[PDB]
């Protein structure tokens, strides 16, 4: 019932008063002092994310502690995501640094460590120990962000493939490989992850951006390296190649989330194609009640220009329509020369689509995919953000401790702002990848149990007041304990 | 739907484990002593209603003293309604007390007072003043029952009418007069009315049936009657005659519940079109939330005989398809050779048709006519009704002090037991019209005020234990303070 | 939707310009003469049932005949209806023809031939030779309508059951008798049965209510009596007691359809049971596209009182409401009083009862109920009859040689007339069991085979407009072919 | 249900068997030769757009010529859209062609035409006459696709405006002059576009795509200009500013269908705001039954690079998604460098969108929006698509001359092909603007009447056989006489 819903609309009405989708930067040279930081919080960052592809632990180090420093010093909280390098496959070096590859040409790839050093055109190496036993004559091996394909035709010999250049390309040292055809069963963790996964635990890090992820078995080795002492931190599935995408149920089921990289699917499978699988995990996950993430390529053209292009402008509304819980920055905030302006862009954005968007479909079609019997949980919160709807009412406010019914609350879709009274910071900085929420801090240890669960609930009915959300003789749905316990209050 | 659920149906299933329609007895020199009420009770009664057109004072106060000895020695609380003798148009008296009246011939009937004595076959009396200013030349005047037809055919005067006798009937002193085409203007309640009325709130009735309402206004007359001190007594309105049918809109917006006086109505209205007038007072009822009675010719034949036809049975089975919240037995349980029997047998086609009757219908039907916005009483009620079919619970336990807001749950159809606690033992009492909810008496002289409502929630809960609805592990849905909180209860 | 639909209706408002339900009359003593015949099809007789119960072939003979004779006289078509004595279970004669049974006495039944003529109190004949196989001790015999019970105590030998009386009843000669707890193994088909189901092919009768139907397998045995010149000839089966209730749907499946026999199911089941096993029967067949008959005890008391009881009433309304094609007059037109009055009652029953009945009720319900995908006849009938309620058309012409389409167009439910307009008079005579379809003969033989339709089509939007069904203006949608296609005309 | 549908879907699946969208090109230097053209055809391209803002009208008659000889050689049909140059508003001529404007530095600009000449930074020339009292103080002249922005001050006199430079912009020669908040009443048509508008009846052309619509009434204006002898050439509304957005619905109803030219709109409304702007009146059209046309900035890094960005491919795909019947290419094929590679993309994104789209949803939300009653034709088209979807059809045949019926058949999105069977080659051409819709030109000149439709539904069922839509068994749903006769063939 969009189609009835846009029938309705115009563009010279107001904006809703509150944006729903939450903004992911990373943090790089152009964001990471605190004035930066500052800069992007204002602009609407909810999550600085580290790439821990690039720096070393001091520098990631900085970015942690200027984002609790600007953090601080606004009265917000943000939450650090640590994002893995991850496996990877790459050629070995070549003699003279560089290697013109020519359509139609014979080369040998191997997987014999003694070429890793003297590559050239003719024969050269891979990393990837198993190349051999994974591909078939008639495979592709991309190389250089898919630039350089080559076919396999044979196996010269138990570590050498005999391959055809299909198309011109120059590759220089240590290119990354795709293998878009076969699966790889590389380690869930590089030896690498493994280090600074223990770094992102020692460093109170809310969740992690886990690389590469294939199949469900290896979210559980994601978490065995982050040990019992990161047993709280959320692990979201970067969903990278046709593996993730086939196997995404088992996976959606073990992650805490999911990140749809669409510039990593795109070297391996057609951008129509991966158009498609967005809207699919996207689903998927609003279904599981998981936060999913929009990432890659989302404007990138303000990395260096004032202004995004048109077409990327329809792709940021068309994630949002999809119903991601977020969209992520990569250069156009590590590195780019327009940081603020591309966040407040980036949510101007997602606002207008969010106005146009009508959230009651989303309810009552992931209401409809229920099986019956509910649990007491699910019917509590369907029934609560239903109670919205019936009611017209203009905030929710959910207590939650670990943020679990405040993520079930807002996978129902109300239409207006959820606000989430919780007595843990750290979940306070969680539920900023889930849209649609904002939580407000209880310290249990300074003001009491609050048993009753009055205060509590007026820090949110307040909150809510605070933001215009809600005022005098206004409906608000509270949602309390998981989460078995509903009211309908009028605000004073 | 309710065709869907017929396919599913055998009847060689067991009955549900509790009986929703409620059994209405009259009081009667059968039925009046301890003892008999005892076995009136145990076989199906809620509620003893006193006919006040027959017996003093002294003998319904002894009704009542009775009922409540036999209520408080099997420990239930019964509900006693007043029903009024209500206003009438007797003829007066005639030559020896007969005349026999056959086609054709003259008949004159009189407005003129000095001829309440002398009557004929020819000319005599009727004491409605109004009767020759309502009744229009070739009107029909009922006069027995509606067994002796005359037709009015001009005014011979101004306190007289010129009469065709239409068929051969032999009358007799007094007689329910009939005028059906005819809008009666008498007032609300007779003089008899106000007195019994009086009485009635003296004596601590819970509700009136008060007869032959046929305008809204109609029952604030009954209501002055009763007076400040009467507040609380429920007012059941009997719907009797043509304009009680038209007017029905408007008199169920100002009572507390309608009676379908089948007989009565059926005097003026051919039987076939009060089957459809049963049918569309119930379910305006069943929208209004308010309770609704099926009265007279239920099963009447059992009056004499130890079992009633097989038409008689559809009759009551047919009652409660139809939505009624109780029906009603009258000379079966007053004058029978049967109370007991004709109670047991009663309650056991209401078991059965309600194991065959799809209360989901009910539930959806009634939502959807809700308007939107609902106000929070209505959205809490409906809600908690609808999570019970979403979780399957085996119970409801409703807090209610007043029976407002059991009566709220109890119009959204559950399919499952109602437990209402009340602090009040008159709501144990006047709930005893709503169907498919058992009231708990909760003493707060004798426990505590219970601000918490857990003592409260769990005599609920208890109850519904001690009667098998639901055991360890079985879900039960709360509702509470009018109602505006709502729990999911795992039973322990 | 009912329910919705019962508060807009109002019992002064006129009912409907057509009456869907179709009434059988049983004809007798008051009624075979052809000027009786006359003024019973005048009265709305649309099916003339003989009870081959009673009468020789001679007699039914003249029922054929007088039927046919005034059917022809009137100008319609009249279907003839041969129910069957069917097999029975009888006791044999008694010492002084009569048993007096006491309340304690210990008798003894037996299958023992030898006692058909002699038999006592003590010890008496009951015909079915398996009796003994198929009891167990505990079971119950019903003797005499069931007014006498036995139980089974223990077998006194392999003939012989010895048996407590536990009620007071003195039987006769031959009483029938009934095995409420136990499958009757008697065949489909007793020999009488074999003799009058040819008579009935030999005199060209229109279908078979074929009595005491169990199981699926007596269906073919009905069919293999009737033999080859009898195959289009209805099997209408008579479901009588808890096999037939059990084994209804591989008994729909086979038969033509269903008799709902409530007396006699009545005998052997609680009344308040065979109520809800009437609702299940009825909509299984209107599921299975069916026609459905109510029967026995219909407006019983009109065979000899001038007016019927108010419950009766109740009872027919009910039986339409429930969905029933057809009601069933017995003793009533039969040997009754006033066969035409009771007959002209039960018509403006049904017509009262049909207008305040949803039919959208019938045809969503049955809609949601088809598995998808749906074959082109069903497709084509729902979808036709769902344009009828999309442009409101005021009527339905289908095309139909066997009858089959105009069965499967009357399964939805329309809210306007069907007409059928069939090739064969036998199929105009077979849809008097179909609710709301009128039939209109059109002779090929004499007019042509109307390849095109039009002749067809234009008789059928004719008789629709001299009933008043349709003007100039209106819309009537048009099924022809089975039947896969559909119009939508525009009535000139 | 799109979110249903969602989690169902798998990209490794197969692609549907046919393309719905439409693909129209534009002509120019790269592409106007017969052989580019047919390779054009073959790659996609259902229309050949002319922009006549650019070349004269034999340029244009050779476009023509070569498209009917291209379609010929084929044997295929393609539309041929004239596309008018509109109004414009062009500055005049400067000092040596040329100035530099500054932020500050203030500006003259003149209505009075001396001035159309000599120009400069000061003080210039701009033929809108209204210019002065249409523009408020305080208002944005943009000049030059938007980029130097003015800010209208005060009325330096009658004809003159006093004006800020708000940025540094260097222009020159007659400019696309932009006038935002401002309703331009400029005419509806220019004479340049009265003179084409003939040469385009003269030439035969399929369809109109008028510029810069932005009232009903100006839709008259057009279609007065194509005069009687136009009067069947289709008028497509280009909704190029605010007003048109604003006067949308009166638009549509007098148009033939929409072209959304995002580039255009985007000079005056926000980028996001653009994009909800296409969801809207895409749906509106969906909903009016006339074809939406998707355009401008569609493949535009395409037009001079071999691949396109992944942000244009998720455009392309999302407009599929909103609804559009077609998406065009403008400099893509006009004067791109790889008019065949840009085409054949596009409907490989076409394609896959339309494989995750679920079309019932679609049909749906439109049946939804119908009003009750509904006309035959309407009632019948929506009919025949629910038939599609209840008997899984594989095929639809439409019998409609001037196209009509199969658009309005098209408007409810079955998701099987419709074959549409003309007897007219110019429906043929015009309904490659429709989605869903391959067309069959029967020759009645040369076959015949086929008065019985057999011969025309023979055509489109062995159509459909020659695609592979349907083979032996198969289901097809066939429309016909507008359209008010449906049948469900079983495919031979
Ligand atoms: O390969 S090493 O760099 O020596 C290396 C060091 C450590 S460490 O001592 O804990 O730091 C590892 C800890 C845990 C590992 C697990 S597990 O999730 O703990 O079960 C699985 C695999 S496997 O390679 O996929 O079979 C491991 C491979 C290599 C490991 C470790 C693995
Ligand atoms: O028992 S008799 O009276 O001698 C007698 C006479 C004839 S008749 O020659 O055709 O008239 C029978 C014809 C067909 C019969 C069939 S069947 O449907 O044809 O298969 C079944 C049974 S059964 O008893 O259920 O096994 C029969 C029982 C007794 C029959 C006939 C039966």
């Amino acid at each position: 019932s969009q189609l009835a819903h846009n029938l309705t609309l115009s563009i010279f009405d107001p904006v809703a008063n509150y944006r729903a989708a939450r903004i992911i930067c990373t943090i790089g040279p152009s964001t990471q002092s605190v004035e930066a930081l500052k800069g992007l919080i204002q602009s609407g960052m909810s999550v600085a994310r580290m790439n821990f592809s690039h720096g070393s632990h001091e520098y990631h180090q900085t970015t942690i502690n200027n984002v609790r420093q600007a953090a601080a010093e606004l009265g917000v909280n943000i939450a650090i995501a640590l994002d893995t390098k991850g496996p990877e496959i790459r050629t070995g070096q070549f003699v003279g640094g560089d290697a013109v590859m020519e359509r139609g040409a014979t080369c040998y790839v191997t997987t014999d460590p003694a070429f890793a050093d003297k590559g050239t055109k003719d024969k050269f190496y891979i990393d990837y120990q198993n190349l051999s036993k994974v591909v078939r004559p008639g495979n592709y091996i991309y190389i250089d962000d898919g630039i350089l394909i080559l076919q396999v035709q044979s196996h010269e010999d138990e570590q050498t493939l005999e391959c055809t250049v299909t198309n011109s390309h120059t590759i220089s040292d240590r290119r990354g490989v795709n293998l878009p055809g076969c699966d790889v069963d590389l380690p869930a963790v590089s030896a690498k992850d493994r280090v600074d996964l223990q770094f992102g635990v020692e460093q109170g890090v809310d969740m992690i951006f886990a690389s590469f992820i294939r199949s469900a078995e290896q979210v559980g080795d994601v978490r065995k390296a982050l040990g019992p002492k990161g047993r709280d931190i959320m692990i979201i599935c970067k969903i990278e190649n046709h593996q993730g995408v086939q196997n995404i149920d088992s996976i959606i089921e073990e992650s805490d989330g999911i990140m749809v990289a669409r510039g990593d699917l795109g070297v391996e499978i057609p951008a129509e194609k991966v158009v498609v699988a967005q809207k699919i995990l996207i689903s998927k996950c609003n279904v599981a009640g998981k936060p999913v993430i929009c990432a890659t390529q989302m404007l990138e053209s303000m990395t260096y220009n004032p202004r995004p292009t048109r077409a990327e402008v329809s792709d940021v509304a068309n994630a949002v329509f999809n119903g991601a819980d977020c969209v992520m920055l990569s250069g156009e905030t590590a590195k780019g020369k327009y940081p603020n302006e591309v966040v407040q862009y980036m949510a101007r954005i997602c606002l207008e689509a969010q106005s146009a968007l009508n959230e009651y479909v989303f309810f009552n079609s992931i209401k409809k995919l229920q099986h019956i019997p509910m649990s007491a949980d699910e019917a509590v919160c369907s029934s609560a953000v239903n109670s919205v709807y019936e009611t017209k009412a203009k905030a929710m406010v959910v207590l939650s401790n670990t943020g679990r019914s405040a993520r079930l609350v807002a996978k129902y879709r109300p239409n207006c702002p959820i606000v989430c009274v919780t007595t843990r910071l750290q979940t306070c900085r969680q539920l900023n990848i889930t849209q649609g929420v904002e939580s407000v801090f209880f310290d249990a240890d300074k003001l009491g149990h609050d048993e009753g669960k009055e205060h509590r609930v007026a820090a949110g009915v307040e909150f809510a007041k605070s933001k215009g959300y809600v005022q005098t003789g206004d409906y608000c749905v509270v949602i309390h304990a998981y989460a078995n316990q509903t009211r309908i209050l009028l605000v004073e």
